[PDB]
């Protein structure tokens, strides 16, 4: 019941009614600029107009290097249990602790503006804001990251990013660098089946997984450790889109996800997650067919089951976008007692790279002072100055050590103060090399069981994607390198892309082949838990008395918990939604009302008030994107005219009763998988 | 025949045939970190990895506060003879007298990710690169702005902006502030109606004119003077999308426009516009109905008729965005000695905040230093010091007046060294007052006269665009307020437009109603003096020899200077794009080949190798977008099966001969209108 933002509260400010003022305070207007005479010039003696402008010319800071289309909220966690048995961290140290929380999701490649449904890598950071510290866990909804060294970066961001002489294209992969950098560098070919999968079009940000990705360490109280892996679970389970439904999505609502996510909080249907770990020993670091150094590998659930730590839920949104969401600085060099890092390359080089650009976004140092940023357990230290600071510290001797300020602030580690320490058992040992290690040479095998672990359908939307992107290539050895890759990793994916770019595919690698399979890396493959906040479109008309009975199936589906909208073709009274102002893209089942069959036919489908096709359009695009479609009563000539029959599966043609039946319970399969060809008829 | 990147070449670097290195020097290699030992933790020396991490982490700056999204490219303007008799402008000096220009085009209210193709105004910035100094003429695609003062300037963009809470939606004013700020402040109506028109949708950056808005000063020798309006004028010819097709291709391709302007000039077809301008005199500046002063209102060609100065042609695209296209600083402040500024409340507060915004941008006050900024006249000085300062002034005595430097740097003015100076006869004249003038008043009168100057159907899609963004207004009584505005211009558009809403707005108020028209508004209307670099989808197959029917066709239609594309199933000989990769937003004309009718019906319709219903789709959205269509031979059943007659207006049925011809003629046309249905049909 305690609010999430309840410290953010005193930084709060109310202008209802009040009178309109400067920065300096002090009463004024600002609607008129003062000119010397009727039809006069601009008086530079004006300060309100200067101090007006000057603040909106400077409006603007830079956006994130990378992740600078995204969207978060306020949140709490709750630990199950007390877990002083594996980690010192405090916000684990006991049962029903809670810690408040803030989330921001993102896309990578794109720019600020950028479409939410664009197929990319997306952004999991999460930050507890501890009662010794700010923890953050910087991760993706995906397990594995392109590359092996933080070095290589720019060189991976480069190469993804719009091409640097014309900037284009926008939020995309599809060009002939990034499927360059691909081919070139290996590695990477892991992390791209993963986002040319479901996860690279996922549903929302709320049906995501999410992942630390890096191997970390969890320290005890006596130095002991263990290697650990982070996962975040969807209690709304795991939903993707169709690739054709993202591109048309992402012209009709660019703001897709971050709606989602702000209408879910407002509704009352605040999502969840659990908290996950896999735990293994120091000496399993080279056990399992792969170094857990290497962040271009995931641990199989079969070596290591995961153990749920507790669960967060996120149930407030911001109040100002920028000043909570677009300032906060996320780092995972913010650690706390209890938690300790790895000699993971990528890593290890994050630590640097993510304290040094909040430099450039925020224009100084004293960027943690932000509301947002601030911890809850408070800062005591000897850092003075800076650009922007905010407090006036009392101590006038700010440095150690020192007789005059009697050893305060005191030093802190291991066994005084609870203070980070470093895994005191962890050595160096060898030459200073500028190298990779042998363990990090397999870049196939992986791949190759992520692929095997989907279904024939998933299988088919993974190689689809490369036939798309790969297709926009236009050097052709760039293509040819991109086929001899996938050949290494499957014959067969490498064929049946090969197919599409109209080249041969080279003959068969053995090396890296392999039949085995793992667990839970499926998403059309499993049914939702719960349909609560799902959309659906419900195709009425204003003639002929529709739309009283629509009313009525709507009012029977949002008891279930659905979010329904009511479509006519103008704002009648119970009409949600034009046909002007509707897509197919905006909902998660199509539903015709029964007496609407007149705006999929002749004389009513083609009204000045909607574009020409636009009802049976909406009925066609759900269904070819394996929406569950319906029809009510007389309402199946609609079916009938797009040439959908009423027999096949995720069609419900019928009684009310009965539409609201099939309806819902095909909202749990979501996608229906068996409107899509495979490849071999 | 000169590069217009002439003077940029000595700042370009070539990195082909040589070794990596640092920023300051030293050949290096950067693909592996530093690590002590062979699995260790990276080390804190490795110079080699935070320089290359540095510069990447801070390689992004803030974004414009106004028209963050945006593409341009270098150019030549020629004037067409001596202007000396009106201006004393230099570029405008000389009969063929040529000056370098760079011309950047970009929306208004979108992030720097956002999509072309959405509603919105569009900025037409030029700068010439005269022998006395940079000249910039900024200016939109609509002759009129929102507001009558600039210090209303963020409160007009604040509500057109996205909503502060969650930043939503991006790049639109379909939501409830912008329309409450229309309604409440109702000079904005005026470019609402031009927004609302094919100008917030343009086919492309080349098919827009463009305006100066504001009445300028052309001043002589003897200080004599001239009140003009800047106009320029396209040579492609106005050219507009509609709006369901727009939001398609938002989604599809994101990058439309600024690859239409760089293939135009890649393909040896720079685009031109011809400098035009409305001469007035002084005593005549309230003498046409409204004030001259006034941003809000335009003046009609019959009473001041367009005079031609010059052309400018963009033929030299850019090598660095960033650098160049990113990094230019546009000023409505850079006059030249020839040009004065008028006593327009709106221009004059744009002349100080186009400064002080360039210090939020560059982050410093040398960003004229800048390649693409600096003149090529030459700038002389006691202007020192500053960050980033890029030269090394060699006079010590840096202030006037001086013995020491004996007045070097010298003081120019209108009658010794060529200097800059205001008109002399201008005067002020009355109380220091925070007022606008009682000439200013009408808001209602222009709004009406441009509406009235549209044709039937395009008065249609001006009124379904307010249709469809008001229905997203989700308050009642701000919908209210707008019929409310709205019948203040036309009655018939305000109960049209409130039928879409559902309720009333009907009552007259003929305080403003009018039926005169005015020359030129109109897109739609007149018909494309050429065809050239316009773009047409060839529907092709790969089966049964139709690929050799559209390479046929392909060479003729290219031969007239179009662009063509070849679609198939997947990239065989003569295939160009796939039907996964391919969508009817990227043409201009569609044209089914012979022997393609089987991927339309049946079994061939019906592939893995691309969604559901996909050639047929790309067919019916050309044909319902009102594009040219057309088949070849037994081609016509593609045309067949989706419901179209072969003899209709903008279809072309028969042999290959008797479809380049027509399909050619209906690009002239580019828009049928007859498709789209009108109110009262
Ligand atoms: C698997 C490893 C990685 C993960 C899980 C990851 C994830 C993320 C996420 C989620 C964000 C957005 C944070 C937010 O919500 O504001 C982000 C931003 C960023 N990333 Fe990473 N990324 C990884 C690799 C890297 C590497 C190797 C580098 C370079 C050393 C890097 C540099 C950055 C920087 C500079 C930002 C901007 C941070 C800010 O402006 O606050 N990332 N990353
Ligand atoms: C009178 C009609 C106006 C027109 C035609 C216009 C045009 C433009 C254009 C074309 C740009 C982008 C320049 C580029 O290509 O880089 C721009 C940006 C900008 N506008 Fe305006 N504008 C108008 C009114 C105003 C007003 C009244 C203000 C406030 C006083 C204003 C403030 C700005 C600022 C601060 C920028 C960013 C400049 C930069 O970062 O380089 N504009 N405008
Ligand atoms: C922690 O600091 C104390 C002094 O405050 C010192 O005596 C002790 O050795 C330190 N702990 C360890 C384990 O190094
Ligand atoms: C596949 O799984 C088996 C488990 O029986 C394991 O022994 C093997 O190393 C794995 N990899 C390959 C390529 O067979
Ligand atoms: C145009 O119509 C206006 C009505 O606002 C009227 O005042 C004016 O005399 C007309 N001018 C002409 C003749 O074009």
């Amino acid at each position: 019941e305690v609010d999430a933002r309840q410290r953010l509260k005193e930084v709060e400010v109310d202008d209802n009614g009040q009178f309109m003022t400067t920065d300096f305070g002090g009463n004024i207007e600002e609607q008129f600029s003062l000119k010397a005479g009727g039809r006069g010039s601009t008086l530079l003696e004006d300060f309100i107009f200067r101090q007006k402008l000057q603040h909106f010319d400077h409006e603007r800071i830079p956006e994130r290097v990378v992740h600078a289309r995204g969207a978060g909220a306020h949140g709490i966690f709750t630990s199950y249990g007390d877990w002083s048995n594996i980690t010192a961290a405090s916000f684990l140290g006991a049962k029903d602790k809670q810690t408040p929380v803030f989330v921001r999701f993102s896309t990578v490649a794109g720019s600020r503006g950028s479409a939410d449904t664009a197929r990319d890598v997306h952004g999991f950071a999460t930050r507890f804001y501890t009662d010794e510290g700010n923890f953050d866990i910087v991760g993706n909804n995906i397990p594995v990251f392109f590359i092996q060294d933080a070095i290589r970066f720019p060189d991976l961001i480069h190469s993804v990013k719009p091409s640097p002489d014309n900037e284009v294209p926008q939020a995309a992969t599809a060009h002939d660098s990034a499927w360059d950098f691909f081919s070139s560098q290996p590695s990477a070919l892991h992390t791209l089946f993963w986002a040319m999968s479901g996860n690279g079009i996922p549903r929302s940000y709320r049906h995501m997984d999410g992942f630390g990705i890096h191997t970390f360490r969890l320290v005890t109280e006596d130095g002991k450790s263990k290697l650990v892996k982070w996962h975040w679970k969807t209690k709304q389970g795991k939903a993707a889109l169709v690739w054709e439904e993202a591109q048309v999505l992402a012209g009709k609502n660019a703001d897709f996800h971050r709606q989602d996510l702000w209408d879910a909080i407002e509704s009352g249907n605040a999502p969840s997650w659990e908290l996950a770990v896999q735990l293994i020993d120091e000496d399993k670091a080279q056990a399992y067919g792969f170094d857990l150094l290497d962040p271009t590998k995931f641990l199989p659930e079969e070596f290591a089951p995961l153990q749920v730590l507790g669960e967060m839920t996120l149930n407030r949104n911001p109040m100002n976008y920028f000043a909570e969401t677009e300032q906060i600085s996320f780092q995972p060099g913010h650690i706390v007692r209890g938690v300790d890092f790895t000699e993971d390359p990528l890593l290890q080089g994050r630590l640097y790279s993510y304290l040094d650009t909040q430099l450039n976004r925020h224009r100084g140092p004293n960027f943690e002072q932000l509301p947002i940023n601030r911890p809850v357990s408070g800062v005591h230290n000897n850092h003075r100055d800076g650009q922007g600071q905010a407090w006036i510290h009392k101590n006038i001797h700010h440095y150690s050590p020192s007789y005059l300020n009697k050893g305060y602030p005191a030093q802190a580690n291991q066994t005084v103060g609870r203070g980070f320490f470093t895994t005191p058992g962890r050595t160096a040992s060898g030459v200073l090399n500028r190298e990779l290690s042998a363990t990090f040479d397999d870049h196939y095998t992986q791949p190759r069981l992520f692929f095997n672990s989907l279904t024939p359908v998933e299988q088919q939307f993974v190689i689809n994607a490369i036939r798309f992107e790969a297709s926009h290539v236009t050097n052709e050895q760039v293509k040819k390198n991109v086929l001899e890759q996938l050949n290494k990793i499957s014959n067969d994916v490498a064929k049946r892309v090969a197919v599409a770019l109209g080249l041969e595919a080279p003959q068969p690698d053995p090396t890296y082949y392999h039949n085995n399979v793992t667990r839970g890396v499926s998403i059309f493959n499993e049914s939702l838990p719960t349909i609560a906040t799902l959309r659906v479109g419900v195709l009425s008309t204003t003639k002929g008395g529709s739309l009283d009975k629509a009313k009525a199936l709507k009012e029977q589906l949002e008891k279930d918990g659905l979010k329904v909208t009511v479509i006519a073709e103008y704002l009648a009274s119970g009409v949600d939604q034009t046909y002007s102002a509707a897509d197919a893209t905006a909902f998660d089942a199509v539903v015709v009302a029964e007496g609407a069959e007149r705006v999929f036919s002749g004389k009513g489908a083609m009204s000045p008030l909607f574009p020409a096709g636009r009802p049976s359009q909406i009925l066609t695009d759900g269904y070819r994107w394996g929406k569950p479609v319906a029809a009510v009563g007389s309402a199946k000539k609609a079916l009938q005219s797009i040439g959908v029959e009423e027999k096949e599966a995720g069609v419900y043609a019928g009684a009310q009763d009965e539409v609201i039946k099939g309806v819902e319970e095909g909202l749990k399969v979501f996608k229906f998988l068996e409107r899509f060809a495979v490849d071999g008829d």
